């Protein structure tokens, strides 16, 4: 990959997809726009939360592939066998 910046399951995927439009109310919101994502967010219980996890927690499949880069011993000289 290259840069992993590790997402977080449910706080990642739901935060970055509301707090946008909830600091975007009072324009900087952040102090009641988190609150009203993290009140809410166990408000639902399970529900969200926990689903909100596999949501980032899919995505933070994409962020694996990045350190990945590191992580690929056989992946960067056996794998790619530099030879045409």
């Amino acid at each position: 990959g290259k840069l992993p910046e590790s997402p977080k399951r449910a706080e990642e995927i739901w935060q970055q997809s509301v707090i946008g439009d909830y600091l975007a109310r009072f324009k900087n919101d952040r102090v009641k726009a988190l609150k009203a994502m993290e009140m809410t967010w166990n408000n639902m219980e399970k529900k969200e939360k926990l689903m909100w996890i596999k949501k980032a927690a899919e995505d933070q499949k994409r962020y694996e592939r990045e350190l990945s880069e590191m992580r690929a011993p056989p992946a960067a000289t056996n794998s790619s066998k530099k030879l045409e």
